[PDB]
């Protein structure tokens, strides 16, 4: 009776196994755009993905993960709110059963169809596992997805999903360039938060881009054909794998623009 997204194990239940669910810096949050304050001291984010080396795509049960080589300093995220160098190691998405829901963060209560998370660990902690135990160990770049025109750079992800339909399946996924998932602008909001699902560690600097990307209905529809279950178990479509917005508590959201 493991955690998930259903009635019987979803977000309202997680605090029993993971009490930090009720912590002081949980994610996601609603981004109140009128209250987020431009911070002229923030830097223009540096997203350097030219040398990224994707490895594999894995159905982890609650999502799929695209994993990268994080054994040498390749793709990194720096600048903005960050002190030091964060190494890209994985991306994944959250999405809905319907185009009108799926994002974790919201913008003035608006929900997007999906949200892309590019996860990076702070190289000063040596490993991902070490980093995850630090309040500045991770930086996650969040990008909203709206349904409209297709995103060319997403299609290779969509097309491999039939090969990893069920929990525990993996496929080779080399030579994928995550630069094809980024919007034109790097304007962002930032705040201190957490992993958005168990174990909910309070280890993340969130950087949420203002500009969504456009994906087609057919692209998101293929995400909704994935399965939460393993092969040979009853089929449960992998949809609505988002945590709702959590209390902001003692935090300020800071804007890089305007
Ligand atoms: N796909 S991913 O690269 O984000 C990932 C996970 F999703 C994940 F769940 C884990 S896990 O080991 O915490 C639990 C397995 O479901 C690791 N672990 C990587 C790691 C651990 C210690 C030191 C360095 C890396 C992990 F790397
Ligand atoms: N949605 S999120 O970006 O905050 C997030 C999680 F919420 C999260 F729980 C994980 S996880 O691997 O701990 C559980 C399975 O997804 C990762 N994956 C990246 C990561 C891996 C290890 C430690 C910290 C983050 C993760 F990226
Ligand atoms: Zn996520």
């Amino acid at each position: 009776h493991h955690w998930g997204y259903g009635k019987h194990n979803g977000p309202e239940h997680w605090h029993k196994d993971f009490p930090i669910a009720k912590g002081e810096r949980q994610s996601p949050v609603d981004i109140d755009t009128h209250t987020a304050k431009y911070d002229p001291s923030l830097k223009p984010l540096s997203v350097s993905y030219d040398q990224a080396t994707s490895l594999r795509i894995l159905n982890v049960g609650h999502a799929f993960h695209v994993e990268f080589d994080d054994s040498q300093d390749k793709a990194v995220l720096k600048g903005g709110p960050l002190d030091g160098t964060y190494r890209l190691f994985q991306f994944h998405f959250h999405w809905g059963s319907l185009d009108g829901q799926g994002s974790e963060h919201t913008v003035d209560k608006k929900k997007y169809a999906a949200e892309l998370h590019l996860a990076h660990w702070n190289t000063k902690y040596g490993d991902l596992g070490k980093a995850a135990q630090q309040p500045d160990g991770l930086a996650v770049l969040g990008i909203f997805l709206k349904v409209g025109s297709a995103k060319p750079g997403l299609q290779k992800v969509v097309d491999v999903l039939d090969s990893i339909k069920t929990k525990g399946k993996s496929a080779d996924f080399t030579n994928f360039d995550p630069r094809g998932l980024l919007p034109e602008s790097l304007d962002y909001w930032t705040y201190p938060g957490s992993l958005t699902h168990p174990p909910l560690y309070e280890c993340v600097t969130w950087i949420v881009l203002k500009e969504p990307i456009s994906v087609s209905s057919e692209q998101v529809l293929k995400f909704r054909k994935l399965n939460f279950n393993g092969e040979g178990e009853p089929e449960e479509l992998m949809v609505d794998n988002w945590r709702p917005a959590q209390p902001l508590k003692n935090r300020q959201i800071k804007a890089s623009f305007k």
